[PDB]
């Protein structure tokens, strides 16, 4: 159920995603997730619900359902906080909201720095994202100070291409290698080259949007829909599982961590019931064959940033 990180800690391979979970419902989702066995929760300041996630963890600690040491809590440094002088503050905001004294894992959320300010997505008069003049290495160094201060046990990156990861690995005077690279990954975006790269460097990959993010706010009706793909439904039916269950078990058999999101109690329980079956060799091969290089997260508004990650092949 856990994968060994390069800081000596073990990370639960199945976690709960919290992007688009309203504060209205996320407290309940987390409480239930913890009741049915989740120990990993994936969070972010930009998700605007960390207080409410905090509320649920604190209550379950107090109910004596779980202890802190058994929980693996992940958050992410948003783009507007890449300046080295802003990083600790941003982490401590997250810590305070979550009502925690440490994070198990803190990620650079995107490789791209945006103009610091109140707005999460600063756009100019004409809709282009306004970048900041930060660079990956300076931001990484700032992430390193958080480990050395005991605020976070591990640090990592998200949405970095293999050259951006290589930049960090080759940093003269590097203090900590990234532990995790969290990237979009599912049968329509199978990431074979970037996964092979990361795992060859002892960097654990976390798969996000594993169900295709049907609730992503820019969805178009003509877009491919993983959960409704009849080819996947057919794999599911043969195993007497749901398509979500197939889609969650798929990265697990690639030695990935996976973080499906739900606020629906029934689905939170369903999604965790994936350690009682296996996908066969043909199933895995079949699912990888559905790759189309289609991304949930890849906005036109960011494509001119110097650090945009998705120009490179991988
Ligand atoms: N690092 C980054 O840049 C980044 C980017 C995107 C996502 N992430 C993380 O990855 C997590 C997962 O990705 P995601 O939120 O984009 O989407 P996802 O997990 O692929 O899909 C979530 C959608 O699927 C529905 N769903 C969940 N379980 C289901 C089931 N058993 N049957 C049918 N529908 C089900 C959910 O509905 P209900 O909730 O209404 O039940 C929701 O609409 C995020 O929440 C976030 O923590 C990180
Ligand atoms: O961030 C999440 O976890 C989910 C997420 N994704 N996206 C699509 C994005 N695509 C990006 C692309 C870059 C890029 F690096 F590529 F330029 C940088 C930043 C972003 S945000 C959003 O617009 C968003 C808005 C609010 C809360 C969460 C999200």
């Amino acid at each position: 159920s856990r994968i060994l990180l390069n800081n000596g800690a073990k990370m639960p391979i199945l976690g709960l995603g919290t992007w688009k979970s309203p504060p209205g419902q996320v407290t309940e989702a987390v409480k239930v997730a913890i009741d049915v066995g989740y120990r990993h929760i994936d969070c972010a300041h930009v998700y605007q619900n960390e207080n409410e996630v905090g509320v649920a963890i604190q209550e379950k600690l107090r109910e004596q359902v779980v202890k802190r040491e058994e929980l693996f809590i992940v958050s992410k440094l948003w783009c507007t906080y890449h300046e080295k002088g802003l990083v600790k503050g941003a982490c401590q905001k997250t810590l305070s909201d979550l009502k925690l004294d440490y994070l198990d894992l803190y990620l650079i959320h995107w490789p791209t720095g945006f103009k610091p300010g109140k707005e999460f997505f600063p756009l100019d008069e004409s809709g282009n994202v306004v970048p900041s003049d930060t660079n990956i290495l300076d931001t990484w160094a700032a992430m390193e100070e958080l480990v050395d201060e005991g605020l976070v046990k591990a640090i990592g990156i998200s949405n970095f291409n293999h050259l951006q990861v290589e930049m960090i690995l080759n940093k003269p005077g590097l203090k900590y290698k990234p532990a995790v690279n969290q990237i979009e990954c599912h049968p329509y975006l199978t990431q074979e080259k970037l996964i092979q790269y990361c795992q060859s460097k002892g960097i654990v990959v976390t798969a996000y949007s594993p169900l295709g993010s049907p609730d992503r706010p820019w969805a178009k009706p003509e877009d491919p829909s993983l959960l409704e793909d009849p080819r996947i439904k057919a794999i599911a039916a043969k195993h007497n599982k749901t398509t979500a269950q197939v889609l969650i078990r798929f990265p697990m058999q690639r030695n990935l961590v996976v973080i499906p999101k739900s606020v629906t109690p029934e689905r939170i329980a369903e999604n965790f019931k994936v350690f009682d079956f296996e996908l066969s060799s043909q199933d895995m091969t079949t699912l990888l064959s559905y790759n189309r290089n289609w991304r949930v997260c890849a906005p036109l508004s960011c494509t001119s940033h110097k650090d945009y990650p998705f120009h490179e092949e991988f």
